[PDB]
């Protein structure tokens, strides 16, 4: 009677990358924080020792008036968020760089002439979702091959300039 058999029920899935470092450049914000959480909770292990580094360079957040499309006194507010990040491989060399953005608009009522300004901060709670959901996704559509080649071609270019000079 042999019973050298294991169980089943593997729901875990494999990804391209399996380890990645979550870092930020110049201070730190919520974005880099939720990144680490979302990546960890998606099975990804985040280490300091990862071969590829995600570094978020800056986080911008635009509040401005779009004015009313007409001759009335409506005029709502629009919010554009821009999160810049870079993919650093080896030698502190940049493999690729990208920024993600989200554009929301605020509901402005005449009765809420003042309230709309106070409510505008309430959206901010939800804006926090947008960034992470869409930002994270790029990390799934990056493959080790793209990262490896991005280093290689960069090494060639950076060094080629050195060989060209003198």
């Amino acid at each position: 009677g042999t019973s050298g058999f294991q169980l089943r029920g593997l729901g875990d899935a494999q990804f391209a990358l399996k380890e990645i470092d979550v870092s930020a450049r110049n201070a730190y914000g919520p974005t880099v924080r939720e990144l680490k959480e979302t990546l960890e909770n998606s099975g990804v292990k985040v280490t300091s020792n990862a071969p590829y580094h995600l570094v978020l360079v800056r986080e911008d957040n635009q509040q401005r008036t779009v004015s009313y499309t007409g001759s009335a006194r409506g005029a709502e507010f629009e919010l554009t968020n821009t999160i810049n990040y870079e993919i650093v491989g080896a030698n502190d060399l940049v493999l690729m760089s990208n920024q993600v953005q989200v554009q929301k608009v605020y509901v402005h009522d005449e009765n809420n002439l003042i309230g709309s300004d106070q409510e505008a901060a309430q959206l901010r709670s939800e804006m926090r979702r947008d960034l992470i959901q869409q930002l994270s996704m790029r990390l799934q559509a990056l493959t080790p091959a793209q990262l490896d080649e991005a280093q290689r071609q960069a090494e060639a270019k950076a060094k080629a300039e050195a060989e060209a000079l003198r």
